[PDB]
This record gives structure tokens, sequence and C-alpha cells, in this order.
């Protein structure tokens, strides 16, 4: 909610309380998302300052607070900064910003990431360009310098983040995304290539010095109808873990298919029908294995713009044969959300 | 403080800075609350949205920030999310909410929890129903569906939270609290029963598959006078630690007595006289031992609704003989508080 | 930004998003500040309540959120509470506050701490009186009880903070700072003495039961010109680490020299020219070694009061001979900042 607007500067302090619970077979040990309490709260701000007639400065921060944790020693599990960036926009020239932000491949993967709780599994956090990453300088353009309306292109420069784990580590890289929108329809083509750290190559799973991520996207967003389709492939980028041998690393090749179909009713009901298939290739000692495979059936109910309730059910298509050890059981998520 | 109120939605961002210090014999090693710096700050929001004529949606989050910590490695000690929940209320039918919230036994124990700093020791955090817990769905009713004014009943459903420590672990359970208020007077009767996890049974202290918590409460809150009385008993629920054998677990039986007497002066002075007795029974290898035993003498001074200063002194009645090893020395707490 | 002002109470919720990056030789292993991503975000509040005609209550909290971290296990590195205090001011008598706050020696060292990114190395955090510390009760006076305008004196009482590390540990102590300001000019003389904990004496580096910190300061702050000069000496107080023997402790004697020269242009440009020399003496097994030695050349550009960009370059004067093992390579920092 916008809480400040005075002398050429506006502040929008936003947040949400999500009373979330997961339902699965067993103790959520071998399911799609686990079971039990998954309550979380959000807090952050969106800032914008009118510098002059056609130049604006901005700054955004977002944090994830967890409510499913105790007040004891485990009081800080899953607590992280999601967004933290500042930048400038100069009319019909472009926008530049530095700080923790979504990658440029998410410009294509954000098409199918509209499900009540789950969906968009390929948009991993701290994974080069598919999700929220550090060391990123993003240039974004709207309407091609104010010449061709709808045509939007973006370029990003990923910096090296040598961390304790190879899962969260990355090298230097450049990404891009081209998009055009015309009367409901929208087509996106994103690509991102980056170097891999020495710790990433040291892992038992995954072999290669270079990491590549690309995704395409077609959608229709007009008259209460949302239909989305994503197809993408990653090279030495998708984070994978073997539950049998207790080994971590990356998948050499993945085919990622996302399909989403939603309708928004006038009385405030959004049923959601989706499909997700993500299969890996050339896994060390394994070969070809399905990482993510399911059908999504859900429904979201908005009371207004502030209060909402949703039930998100996933029909897990992953077999018990899975050579890596991915959860095969179904996961039902019911959540009540207040937001401001 | 309420910072937003527009189109059927209001946001109340609240918080406080508590400049707190503890005084005790030694290095607070063997006292009621320890000694030294205990400065802490709070931050959170209270939200409410007017959905229609007689339906309201809400969402609340609360966090505890610690100021008595360094900026080094110990920069996150005692930092936790206290509240994180969202829910709906529909006029004279009831109110339902899910997310981290106080248990239903606190509806009775909150009667005597009005002391400047200490008091309400039996209202432990992450302990089934006596305090703030996870996995709770609470239904609350006011004026018995709008028929019998003053009569308030509530039901809660505690979910299983299998954690790293048995202290913070709990199973599935159901709780309840019945209350009636009439011209200053108020009588409460709360009860809560829940299952115990395998880690809780594995502890050297405490034996039993079921955990029970019940408490009664009588008070008078009229014309600047606050008199409160609590009596409760727990079954395999009260968290206890043996300082001699270095063992943790739960007490099989506890008798909990709370007495509070306060007056609010017109010039802004609230003296506080209280008594607390909590004795354990059937402790493994010990038997009967006093957990909490003291007299409280304190005073709170409100400058206004925002600024306050208080001195809270506890006369510890616990002997040095204590077979478990509970602190016997007195603890004096002086704190200066700003709140908004 | 001030977001609340009603019935004798005002709340100022402030924060900033700093898109910061560091440039150095190698992997920032042997430089002045390191290299890579250093993005951070801030959040806090400034409160003030009008109690009566000439008495005001206040409360301030400040937190540092890090954006250069992952969402995984390292999601809470460098996250700390910087400020957390509440206090009272009574017209021309003085101001008293308790809670985490800057030390009284920073009243002199804050003179040269005006550089775009770096500078003020002698103002260490959790170090007795030079920076932000715990267990501090500060009395501050303005215009000498309203008699001699410009003359400001302050007294502080540091409490003992026995922590896990000797670096962040301190004992009981008293500090003071006397200052006078007259038409741009300002002269400050600060002093602070405190006891050392048993863990601080147990360290291989540093020998002495008492810790002393004093600093002087001359400045000119008038007509877009800022010229500052600091000189100070510490006794068993300055935290030092030997990179060769892997030992930590304190320096017995340090000579601290700070020089700053800045001009503020009318179109919004602030070039910064600074000098810093901090040499240690009587180091255990070493003797005399330079801790901090460099020239600062930088520039800050304010678009307005909310948006800013700066480039801060340090010319590291420290040799590779350094017997302790302090970074010798240069560090270039470029940052884009939004604030509200
Ligand atoms: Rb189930
Ligand atoms: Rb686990
Ligand atoms: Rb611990
Ligand atoms: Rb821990
Ligand atoms: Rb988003
Ligand atoms: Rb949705
Ligand atoms: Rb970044
Ligand atoms: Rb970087
Ligand atoms: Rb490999
Ligand atoms: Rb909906
Ligand atoms: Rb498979
Ligand atoms: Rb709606
Ligand atoms: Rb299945
Ligand atoms: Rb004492
Ligand atoms: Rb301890
Ligand atoms: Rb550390
Ligand atoms: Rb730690
Ligand atoms: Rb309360
Ligand atoms: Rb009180
Ligand atoms: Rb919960
Ligand atoms: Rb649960
Ligand atoms: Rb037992
Ligand atoms: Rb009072
Ligand atoms: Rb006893
Ligand atoms: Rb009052
Ligand atoms: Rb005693
Ligand atoms: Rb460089
Ligand atoms: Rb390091
Ligand atoms: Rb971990
Ligand atoms: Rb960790
Ligand atoms: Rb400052
Ligand atoms: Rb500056
Ligand atoms: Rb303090
Ligand atoms: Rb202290
Ligand atoms: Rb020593
Ligand atoms: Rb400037
Ligand atoms: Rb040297
Ligand atoms: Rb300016
Ligand atoms: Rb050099």
């Amino acid at each position: 909610a916008e809480i400040y607007n005075k002398d050429g500067n506006k502040v929008d302090l936003y947040g949400k309380a999500v009373g979330l619970h997961y339902f699965s077979k067993g103790n959520g040990e071998n399911s799609y998302g686990g079971n039990g309490d998954m309550t979380y709260a959000r807090l952050g701000f969106k800032g914008e300052t009118q510098i002059n007639s056609d130049l604006t400065g901005y700054g955004q921060w977002e944090y994830n607070f967890q409510g499913n944790n105790s007040e004891g020693a485990d009081a800080q599990t899953g607590n992280k900064t999601r967004l933290a960036f500042a930048g400038l926009k100069y009319a019909d020239v472009g926008s530049f910003d530095y700080g923790r932000n979504y990658g440029v491949v998410y410009d294509a993967l954000g098409y199918t990431d509209m499900l009540p709780e789950f969906g968009g599994d390929t948009a991993y956090s701290d994974d080069f360009f598919v999700g929220r990453v550090g060391g990123v300088a993003t240039y974004r353009n709207s309407n091609f310098f104010g010449l061709v309306d709808g045509l939007n292109f973006a370029v990003q420069y990923l910096g090296k983040n040598e961390r304790d784990t190879a899962r969260r580590s990355n090298g230097d890289g450049v990404g891009g995304s081209i998009s055009y929108e015309y009367e409901g329809f929208g087509i996106v083509g994103a690509y991102g290539a980056a170097d891999r750290t020495n710790l990433q190559e040291a892992q038992p799973l995954g072999n290669g010095k270079k990491a590549e991520q690309w995704a395409t996207g077609l959608k229709y967003d007009a008259n209460n109808i949302y239909l989305a389709a994503n197809y993408g492939e990653t090279r030495n980028a998708t984070p994978i873990t073997n539950k049998f041998t207790n080994t971590s690393g990356f998948a050499n090749k993945t085919q990622d298919v996302l399909l989403v179909a939603q309708y928004q009713f006038d009385f405030g009901l959004r049923p959601s029908i989706a499909y997700t298939k993500s299969k890996a290739k050339d896994v060390e000692g394994i070969g070809d294995v399905d990482l993510v495979n399911y059908f999504e059936v859900g429904a979201t109910y908005y009371f207004n713009k502030n209060m909402s309730t949703y039930v998100d059910y996933i029909i897990n298509q992953i077999d018990s044969d899975n050579k890596l050890g991915v959860g095969s059981d179904d996961t039902v998520a019911v959540g009540i959300v207040y937001q401001f």
C-alpha cells in the first residue's frame, strides 16, 4: 500500500500474511512439496522519485519471513531477502538497475508462473537467469525507444558469486530477452549464458565450463482468460540432487514444458488447469530422468484486492521408479491470504 | 500506528523500542531472568479489509528484533517471528484464522500476564496451547452468535510440528476456551489436549503419549483496578531442564497459581503486586520440585500512550536446594519504552 | 519518510536500497574492501512524541538487510540490528536514552566519516566507544543547559557485554565528549575508558586490563565546503588480526589520523579528497605496523534528496611487507542508491 506521496517522491510499503498448509501422504517425505505448516509473511517497499520532467529514480526491497518456524534455535530458517535493488529510468531511452533482482530468462518463464501456490519449477532461485539472483545489472527497454509499441528487449550482466555451496554459486555472464505484445497476445524469447565456478565443476553431477539457459513463451491475456505456454532448455544449469547416492550437482540437459489455462470469473473465482514436464538428460551414471512431472488442478477466490483464499492440488505424474529420487506422491495446498 | 486507510482497507504498522536492562547477583548465572542488557525492538502490521457489509478479512504479522546482540556472528540470536496469520470474520457467526498465533489456553493465562516485564511464566512459547504456536486453526465466537452478550467460546486445532528439538515439537490436538464477562468481572475456563512426538517421548524427563493443558481465570477490570487470579494444571507439557545432570524434557504434573493486583492512577502510575507459584510433580528421579516461585513488586509510568518507563522487581522465593537447578537469586528489571 | 503525524506523535519510517559493487585485483582476497557484489538494503523508524510543553519521548530502530547473499543457507550473513534505543529529552536540561547506539568517541570520529562508501575505519562496530555498541546509557546536552550556545557536552555509561568472541566483548566503562560550534567551525574532544573482559585478555594479541579511546576533531562546514580533521589514540582497544599466524586480539597503541576535503556543487556534485593513516604500536611479536593507510578520491552525485549515484576509489598505501597481513591492493566501489 502507498503510504507516502509528497514532494516528487512516493513510497509503497507492501506485504502479505499467508496462512498456508500442505497436505500429503506420510510426513511429506516423498511428495511434490511436503506436508504440514507452510505459513509465511512478507514485508517490503516500492519507491519512486520524480527527479525531473522525464527522469525517474527507483528502489525496491522485499523480504520473506517464515511463520512455520519456532522461536527457539530454528527461528531463522527460510528467512531471506528476495529483492534489493535501485535504478534509473529516462523516458523513451531505457531503464538501468543494480541489486538483487529476477533474471532475464524469467521474462519468458514468468508467463506460466501464475498458479495459486506451485508452478514454475524451472524458475529456480539463485540459478543464473531463471530466478532471483545476485550480481545483476539489468537494462530494460519499452516500446523500442518509443518507436515500435509492444516491442520490449532487455539485457542483463550476471556477476560471479563464489559462495559456500555450488548450488548457489555462479560465474560471469550475459543474458537477453525479446518480447512483443499485441491485443492480448504476447510472444517472448529469452536467452542467458554464464560461466561456472570451480566448485560447480567439482560436483559429481554435471560436466561443463559453460552454463546456458533459454526459454520461449506464448500467451493470451484478454477478457478474463489466461492461456500460457512455455518451452525451455538448460545446459549445465538446472540444480539436481540424487537421493540414493546423496550427491548434488547439475543436469547437463533439460527439456522444460509448461502449460497453463485459467479463467477469471466476474464474481471472483479463478480455476486453474496446468501441465508441467521437465526431464533431464545425460545425468552422470543415470542418463535420462524426469525431474518435474504433474498436472495442476486448483482454484483461487478473491474476496477483494486485499483478501483471498485458494486450494492448489497437484496430481504428481512422477513414478516411484525415479532413478534420482524425486517425490512421487501428490501434494494438496490450501492457503488463506491477506495482502496490502 | 494506523498509516493507511482508503478504499475499504486499513493498515496499522506498529512497533516499539525497549531500552531494557536486568540487574542480578553474579553474572545472571543463577537468577530469575539473568542480568545485563536486554534491549529489544519490535516491528509488525495489523491489517483489516472491509469486504462487504458484514464480512471482514484480516492479516497480522509480528517480529522480535534484538538490540542486546552484536553485529558479528551473534547478530541473529533471539530474532524470531512472533505472529503471522490471516483470517475472516462474518458478523455474528464467528471468526476463523490460520497462521502463527497464541494458543487457546492463553485465553485464561493472559489474565495474569499484565506485569511490567515478567509474569505469566506458565505461558511458554512453542508449547502446545499456553503460548504462541504453529499449525493452529482458531475459531472464535463473540456474544454467542449475537444472542448472549459477554459469552465467548473458542476452538483451536493444533497441527503436528516435528522439529529438531523436542522442546519446540508437538503433535495433533484440539483446544477450547469458554468465557463470560459482566460489568468488570470475567470468568474463563480453558482446556487443550494434544499428541506428543516421538522425540518428546525419547527425552529422559517426562513419560506419556498425551499432553494436556487446562487453566481457569477470575478477574476484575473496572475503575482503574485490575485484580487477576489464575489456576492451571499441565500433563506432560511443561518444558523442564535439569541443570545438574544436563538433561531436558517435560514435567508430568504441574500446579500453576498466578495472582495479580494492579491500580491505574489518574496521573499515570501503575504499581504492580503479584504472586506466582508453579510446582512440578513426578519428575523422573526427582519427584516434586518448584519450577517458578516468587513475589512481584513493580511500577509502570506512562507519560502518554507512546512513551513509558517501568521498574519490575522480583523477590525470588526459590531455594538454593532446588533439585533441578532453577535460579534462586532475585532479578531487577528497569526499562524505558517508546511505542507507536 | 514521515508517514504518521497525529495527536502529539510522529513516526518516520526510513530506509534505502543500495545497489553496490566492489572492484579489486584478484578475488578481493588481498585488497582494502574486497571485490564483487556488496548490495544492501536498510529499514527502520524514527519516533517522537510530544508528551507536554517541554518534554519529548523518542525511540529509534535500524536494521541492515543484505542483498549480496543467497536465499539458501547463507541467507542471514551480515544481517544485524544497527540501532535500537528509546529516551527522553526535557528542554534545556538534557537528553537521556538507553539501547543500542553510537559511542561517545564517535562524536569526534563522525567528523571525518562523510565519504561516499569508505572512510572512518577507526570507528569500529562493537568496539567500546568508537562505534555502535550495546549496554550504553547516554546523557547529551545542548547549548550548555541553554546558556552558552554551541557548547555541547555528553556522558556515556558502557555496560559489560560478555559474548562468544573477544572481538565483540567489552566491560564496564565511562565516556565523554565536549564540543563547541561557531559559524561553520567546530572543535570536538572525546574520551572513553572501559574495562576488558577475561576473554579479551586471553587473546594472543594485546595486553592490559583497561581499554582507552580518545579522539579530537576540527572542521569547517559552511557555504558548500566540508573540511575535516581527526586525530585519536587507542589503548588495548583497536581490534587486530594476524593473517600469517591466524591469531586475533587487540593493538596496544594506535595513532589515528583522518583528513577529509569535500565541496558540494549547486548542480549536485560532491567530489571527495581524503587521507587516512592508522598505525599500531607494541604488537605482540611484531611491534609497529600500519593498519589503515590510503588516499581517497571519490565523487557523489545527488539527483535529488532521494536518488543518488557515487564512485568511491581508494589508493591503498599499505605495502605488501605488512607483518600482520593487511590488504595492499586498491579497491574501487561504485554504488547506486535510492532512499526515502
Ligand atoms: Rb492427504
Ligand atoms: Rb528434512
Ligand atoms: Rb542454541
Ligand atoms: Rb541454529
Ligand atoms: Rb513477480
Ligand atoms: Rb493466482
Ligand atoms: Rb546484486
Ligand atoms: Rb558480482
Ligand atoms: Rb564433474
Ligand atoms: Rb479469483
Ligand atoms: Rb524416470
Ligand atoms: Rb474482485
Ligand atoms: Rb503417483
Ligand atoms: Rb543487584
Ligand atoms: Rb549461557
Ligand atoms: Rb563467522
Ligand atoms: Rb553463528
Ligand atoms: Rb497479547
Ligand atoms: Rb503493565
Ligand atoms: Rb501456523
Ligand atoms: Rb501442521
Ligand atoms: Rb521417557
Ligand atoms: Rb502507568
Ligand atoms: Rb524444591
Ligand atoms: Rb495517561
Ligand atoms: Rb532467595
Ligand atoms: Rb580492477
Ligand atoms: Rb573468506
Ligand atoms: Rb542447511
Ligand atoms: Rb548456516
Ligand atoms: Rb550517523
Ligand atoms: Rb557523501
Ligand atoms: Rb544497549
Ligand atoms: Rb550491560
Ligand atoms: Rb595477552
Ligand atoms: Rb552530490
Ligand atoms: Rb608495515
Ligand atoms: Rb540537490
Ligand atoms: Rb599498493
